[PDB]
């Protein structure tokens, strides 16, 4: 299918096969440094990957049972949703979702957690119209940087995700919000604050008892797993004596900035300039060369550059290709799954929206661009995956996954499958006998925050810690 | 992981506005009842279709007049023509049920559908040298048999001929209706000396029958369920009085016969089907007014239109809406399949996924009780158009006696539908009303069919290629 290619087109392919292919050995290597990094993040001198114990220090069991409040704030929406615990892996959940009003994301303080606040009590209001018992335990899903010395706690660090409202960053979010509840006499603790991929975690474990890690391919990226608390160095002096060297610790990897010092990831002159072009040149490496936020401009950059090059596009209006962004990962999406022989729908794809008209030889090559590109993602994605695996001696797991890129990149979890075969060499036929697989994750942000919100209750309702001595 | 069902509380919605949505539920249910009485004139109309006079219900024999053991082996083409694209196949008959494929997909070019006859049979003959000069870089040494996915309205003598009554699906190409279109596409084959032989014509839905059946011993009937409807079977010669006179001896009366039902017109008289004004509506200002009545109570396309013109009735009678622009509301097909697709797929009690569609794409704003009719009218229009569909597989699975079968089902509802399979299973399980817990444990119970139209029409061509080298007859006397 690359016969009627021409030679020099098909010279500059096998240069972007070289640029662009990880090598199982490869791989191997970066998993072995990415190990390292993993313990240097729960050590004192700590590192680039933060390793934030998520202070969720048992398993879920699938015996609990229970009703349990969830919270998961976005940058547009939040849900609320009450979950039913079954006591068997099982569940049932009621949940409504409500569009924050656009002046909030750049509002102040108070007028965030107020509105947050009346959305909890119609909710509540509908569901238990004669009021309660006792308090609807509820748990925060609170995806932006913060720090948490203990459970029920999240100390904004910045704004992320579209959000600039003053005075929030460098203070603790879950009084801002348990104080608005409170006006408003809603029967709600907020007993945890949680990142998404923990809530992922969780959630996936309660259900499937095989999970060994949570994670989230989508335009974000992070992994969440327990580690134990003998291997936390960075705890030693601070943890109550109930809080022991042999439990379980979950911890939020916060792993898109393995490999900032770029020693080991195979940076291409395209992730380069995508580094350098970015709001914050240096940082998240590991996430530049893995999301899929970006594989549409390492497609863009790589382009330009054959036709800056003259190999491409000759005498074709270029100046959409010049646009920083404008390929989303639609377009390695789109191209990859492209059915047509002719490549009908890459075809579609640059005349309409790059005003780019193309030849044959040209759509091949950038299919063949696009395919190097997702395979590549895919194949350093699944680097953290066997890291903390074989950090933590799993030979077997399910690798519980959400995101847009794991749920819609067409072929993506073949790509992914393949890529741990490689790594293990594994002699195994069919991907669902995989040792370590991808499973499709239950929902992190609700069902997985409202379970660690009764797991949290039930230690704070005995007196048991859920945090540092003294918080 | 599909979230929970919602709950689907209904306290708050007031009480006028609950007596609407209880005379929607009074309105839009089939009962098991009404499903059993419409299975058993939808059987004395596929035996009438069946007769020299025949009637509404085309019921064209598709010439396969045995069943695919699922042992047969070999290398065969299949060319699927589209209305947009087309494909070449090669399907490897692995000869255990099974078997490996490839093809190749072409959009066809806008001109050609308005074009002319050797343009669009050129075109054809081209993608075909194309895919064989591929596949077969040395050339072959017997003809490679292909079975031609042609699924125009077209009647057949034998299997390997195809008369087009009339283009649809915008094809306005002249000198075709009327004429044989198997030669049209043989001699542009030969005009570029490419080793195929078209040795057989057939519908899509006579496909997914025989690729489903090669694949799944089960299999007892093809359904097509998407913006077209139709279903395929095996009945017996015997039991096809048009064909009374006309067979070869090879042919006998206890013959297998697959059966292109061509069903949509089932009830063009508007005697059994249960319309509703809004039904009439969608009938008078369709294409064909009193043409298709079945398929337009069962095709997912005009889920949504349904879905329209009920929520224009109560805006115009002072219930819903109450001070919003309708404007959107009134172009006719501006809510396709997707409205209710989305509307069920809902996951939320306050129903936001429904508002965001409601606001963004008909700039309405709504309110949670009107969401909360607009969720159960989707329900309704879903539920009654699965119901209505299993009846065209009662009253085939009864026709036939079969009490057991798996009614290989294809097409965009069947496979995207939200909660169709549970609501076809459900249908089908108030009709004969067995003792079952499992869905998965039905006696008869729609599984997803094998590709019709290109391993369905290679396997065709299969069956053919072997009754033609024998000399045994695949049509009518002489022909």
């Amino acid at each position: 299918s690359m016969a009627d290619v021409p030679a020099n087109l098909m010279e500059q392919i096998h240069g972007l096969e070289t640029l662009f292919t990880v090598s199982s050995e490869k791989m191997r290597s970066i998993v072995k440094h990415f190990i390292s990094e993993l313990d240097k993040g729960l050590s004192k001198k700590g590192g680039n990957i933060p390793m934030i114990p998520g202070w969720v220090v048992e398993y879920p069991t699938g015996k609990e049972t229970g009703d349990f409040l969830a919270l998961d704030l976005g940058g547009t929406n939040l849900r609320v949703v009450l979950v039913k615990l079954g006591g068997n892996h099982d569940f049932d959940t009621t949940q409504n979702k409500y569009r924050l009003p656009d002046h909030l994301r750049t509002g102040t303080s108070e007028q965030l957690w107020s509105f947050i606040a009346k959305c909890l009590k119609e909710f509540v209001d509908e569901w238990y119209p004669d009021g309660v018992s006792e308090p609807l335990p509820l748990g925060f899903t609170f995806s932006y940087p913060a720090s948490q010395k203990k459970i029920n706690s999240g100390v904004l660090q910045r704004w992320t995700k579209g959000f600039d409202i003053e005075g929030v960053e460098g203070h603790d979010v879950v009084p801002m919000l348990q104080e608005q509840i409170e006006k408003l006499n809603i029967p709600i603790n907020v007993v945890a604050l949680i990142n998404d991929t923990t809530g992922t975690l969780v959630a996936s474990l309660y259900t499937d008892p095989q999970t060994k890690m949570g994670i989230i391919i989508g335009t974000g990226v992070n992994g969440a797993y327990y580690d134990v608390v003998s291997g936390i160095e960075k705890l030693e002096g601070l943890l109550p004596e109930d809080i022991g060297p042999d439990s379980p610790m979950a911890i939020n990897c916060e792993y898109g900035s393995f490999d900032n010092e770029h020693l080991v990831l195979p940076r291409t002159k395209y992730d380069v300039i995508i580094d350098e072009e970015s709001p914050r040149p240096g940082q998240q490496a590991f996430e530049k060369m893995t999301s899929g936020y970006y594989l549409g401009e390492i497609m863009r950059l790589v382009l330009l550059d054959l036709y800056d090059s003259g190999f491409i596009f000759k005498d074709q209006d270029i100046s959409k290709l010049k646009e920083a962004y404008v390929m989303d990962t639609s377009y390695p999406s789109k191209i990859e799954d492209d059915p047509f022989e002719n490549l009908e729908d890459t075809d579609d794809l640059f005349k309409t929206n790059l005003n780019i008209e193309t030849t044959v030889v040209e759509r091949k090559l950038i299919r063949k661009l696009a395919e190097l590109v997702g395979t590549r993602a895919a194949r350093l994605t699944v680097c953290g995956v066997s890291a903390i695996c074989d950090k933590r001696g799993y030979k077997t797991a399910h690798i519980a996954a959400d995101g847009s890129v794991f749920n819609r990149y067409p072929g993506y979890k073949e790509k992914a499958a393949q890529a741990l075969k490689d790594i293990y060499n594994w002699d195994v036929e069919k991907m669902e006998d995989h040792p370590i697989q991808l499973v499709a994750a239950e929902d992190g942000s609700g069902v997985g925050a409202a379970i660690i919100a009764c797991l949290t209750q039930k230690r704070l309702a005995a007196g048991k810690s859920v945090g540092i001595k003294g918080e």
